[PDB]
C-alpha cells in the first residue's frame, strides 16, 4: 500500500531533489514547497521514500551524512528503509540516525544525524504545504500571547483581532508568531520551571513542541510541557514542567480565519 505526499520541514521548506535531476548521488535539499514531481515523495509498505521512481537514500551510516537520491534496486536496503514516528521525526532504522535540516537557507542539503530533538529535526508529512495558523487555547479558556522577541509568552482573553494570539503551526514542529515568523515559541532552557519566551527560530531543541494525544504541548528534548505556573494567569508566566494532568497543562488549538 502507498500514497503520495510533500515532505515539509524546517523553515517551512520542502524536501526536493535538486532541480529534478535524478542521478544517483544527487543531495536531497530544502526549497519552497511546490507540486513537481522532485518534491512528490511515495511511501509505501515496503518503508521506502520514492520520488521520480529513485529512493531518498543515506549516503553512509553515520552521523553527519548526507541524504540522497539512489537507485532502489542498487543502494543497500539498510540506506533506503525509513520509518516516520509520531513526534515528526523521519528515522533511518538501521542506523538509528534522523533526517536533519542543518541549517535554514533553501538549499541547505539535508543530513542523518543523531537524534537531538532538534527543531531541525521536525518534518510534516502533508499535501498541505502551507503553516496552520491557529489560536492555542489553554487555562481559563484564555488564549496564548505573544508579547515582543525575547519577551515571555502568557495568557489573555482570547480576542478574535489580536494579531499577538495568532501563531502559525510549522512543518519543523515549530510554533511561530504569525506576524513575525521568524519567531519561535522557545523555552529558555530544558529544566523544570523554565521560562517560555519568543526567541529568532533557530532549530534548536527548545524550540520543538509536539501536541499530544492527552491536551499537552511537550518539548520532546525535556520531556516537560507547557504549563501556566502555579495555574496562576496574574504571574504572566508560562513554563516548562513535569505532565502532571492537570488543567493549567491543557491546550487546545483553533484554526482562525
Ligand atoms: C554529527 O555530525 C554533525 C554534522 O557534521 C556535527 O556537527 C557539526 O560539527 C562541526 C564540527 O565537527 C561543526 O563545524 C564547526 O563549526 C564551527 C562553528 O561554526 C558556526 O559558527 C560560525 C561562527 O563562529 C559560523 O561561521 C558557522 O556558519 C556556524 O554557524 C566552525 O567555526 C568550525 O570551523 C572552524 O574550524 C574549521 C576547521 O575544521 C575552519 O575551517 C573554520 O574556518 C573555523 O576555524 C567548523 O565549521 C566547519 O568547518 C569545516 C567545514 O568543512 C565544515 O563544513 C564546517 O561546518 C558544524 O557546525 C556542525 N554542524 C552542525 C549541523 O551542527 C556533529 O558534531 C557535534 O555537534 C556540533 C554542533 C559541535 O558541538 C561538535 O563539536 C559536536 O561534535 C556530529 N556529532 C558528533 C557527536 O560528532
Ligand atoms: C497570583 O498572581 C498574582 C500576581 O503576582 C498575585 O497577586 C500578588 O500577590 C503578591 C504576593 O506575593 C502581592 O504582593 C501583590 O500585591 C499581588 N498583586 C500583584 C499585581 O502583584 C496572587 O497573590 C495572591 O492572590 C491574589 C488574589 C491577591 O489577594 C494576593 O495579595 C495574594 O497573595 C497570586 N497567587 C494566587 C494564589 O492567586
Ligand atoms: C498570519 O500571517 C500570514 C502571513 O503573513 C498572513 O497571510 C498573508 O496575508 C496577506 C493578506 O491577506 C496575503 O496577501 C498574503 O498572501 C498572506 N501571506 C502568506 C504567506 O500566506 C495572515 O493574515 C496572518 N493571519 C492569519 C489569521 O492567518
Ligand atoms: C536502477 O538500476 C537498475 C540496474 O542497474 C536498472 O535496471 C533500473 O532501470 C529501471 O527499471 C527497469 C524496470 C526499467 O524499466 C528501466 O528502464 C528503468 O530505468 C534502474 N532504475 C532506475 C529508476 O533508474
Amino acid at each position: 500500500t502507498s500514497f503520495t505526499r510533500n515532505i515539509v520541514g524546517r523553515d517551512g521548506l520542502c524536501v526536493d531533489v535538486r532541480n529534478g535531476y535524478d542521478t544517483d548521488g544527487t543531495p536531497l535539499q530544502l526549497w519552497p514547497c511546490g507540486t513537481q514531481r522532485n518534491q512528490r515523495w511515495t511511501f509505501d509498505s515496503d518503508d521506502t521514500i520514492r520520488s521520480m521512481g529513485k529512493c531518498m537514500t543515506a549516503n553512509g551510516l553515520n552521523n553527519g551524512s548526507n541524504i540522497v537520491i539512489f537507485n532502489c534496486s542498487t543502494a543497500a536496503e539498510n540506506a533506503i528503509k525509513w520509518e516516520v514516528p509520531i513526534d515528526g521525526s523521519i528515522i533511518n532504522p538501521s542506523s538509528g540516525l534522523v533526517m536533519t535540516a542543518p541549517r535554514a537557507a533553501s538549499r541547505t542539503i539535508l543530513l542523518l544525524e543523531d537524534n537531538i530533538y532538534a527543531a531541525s529535526q521536525g518534518w510534516t508529512v502533508t499535501n498541505n504545504v502551507k503553516p496552520i495558523v491557529a489560536s492555542i487555547v489553554g487555562y481559563k479558556e484564555m488564549c496564548l500571547q505573544s508579547n515582543g522577541e525575547n519577551n515571555g509568552v502568557w495568557m489573555e482573553d482570547c480576542e478574535a483581532t489580536s494579531l499577538q494570539q495568532q501563531w502559525a503551526l510549522y512543518g519543523d514542529r515549530t510554533i511561530r508568531v504569525n506576524s513575525t515568523r521568524g519567531l519561535c515559541v522557545t523555552t529558555n532552557g530544558y529544566n523544570s520551571k523554565d521560562l517560555i519566551i519568543i526567541l529568532k527560530c533557530q532549530g534548536l531543541p527548545s524550540q520543538r513542541w509536539f501536541f499530544n494525544s492527552d491536551g499537552a504541548i511537550v518539548n520532546p528534548k525535556s520531556r516537560l510541557v507547557m504549563d501556566v505556573r502555579a495555574s496562576n494567569v496574574s504571574l504572566r508566566e508560562i513554563i516548562i514542567f513535569p505532565a502532571t494532568g492537570n488543567p493549567n497543562q491543557q491546550w487546545v488549538t483553533q484554526v482562525l480565519p
